[PDB]
């Protein structure tokens, strides 16, 4: 049994597009991602991820959906992070530069999985197709994936 921590992740997914940050520093800097960070007490998780979207992209929306949970596990840290992945298509301002990361569009036939995490080039398809999801991924160090789990579902 290991103790997990409470993070958010948040794609802004449009009928061709797909919003994506270059993180600058802290964890997985120079990969693109979603928009996320830590939950702090006081907030719900969807409250957090709408936050984290606003702080890191300079998008506020009114709402998000969820699309998956994924649990993290790295060799030789005892903590797990959960992570609630979000979605929206709807926005009404424009992405900004913050200290985090560096707002880009993608097409959707231009995911740039090479720079991405590993592991989503497993779950990310599934946000795609508008599937539900849950994982898990044993990580050594940010490359190597040594095992995981992938499963849709009907209700994260
Ligand atoms: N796509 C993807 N996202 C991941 C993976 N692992 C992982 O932690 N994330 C997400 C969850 C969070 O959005 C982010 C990690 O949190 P963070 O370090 O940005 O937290 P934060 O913004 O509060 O950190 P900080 O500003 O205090 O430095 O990366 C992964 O394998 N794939
Ligand atoms: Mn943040
Ligand atoms: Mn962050
Ligand atoms: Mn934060």
């Amino acid at each position: 049994m290991k103790a997990s921590r409470l993070y958010t992740l948040v794609l802004v997914l449009q009928p061709q597009r797909v919003l994506l940050g270059m993180k600058k520093r802290g964890f997985g800097a120079g990969r693109w991602n979603g928009f996320g960070g830590k939950v702090q007490e006081g907030e719900t998780i969807e409250d957090g991820a709408r936050r984290e979207l606003q702080e890191e992209s300079g998008l506020t929306v009114d709402a998000l959906h969820k699309v998956g949970q994924i649990v993290f596990e790295f060799v030789g840290e005892p903590e797990l992070m959960d992570v609630h992945v979000f979605c929206t298509d709807s926005i009404q301002g424009t992405p900004v530069e913050s200290d985090e990361m560096r707002p880009c569009w993608f097409q959707l036939d231009q995911i740039p999985f090479k720079d991405m995490w590993p592991d989503d080039s497993y779950w990310f398809p599934l946000l795609l197709q508008k599937k539900k999801f849950h994982g898990y991924f044993k990580f050594q160090g940010q490359d190597t994936i040594l095992d995981y789990t992938l499963r849709e579902v009907d209700t994260v």
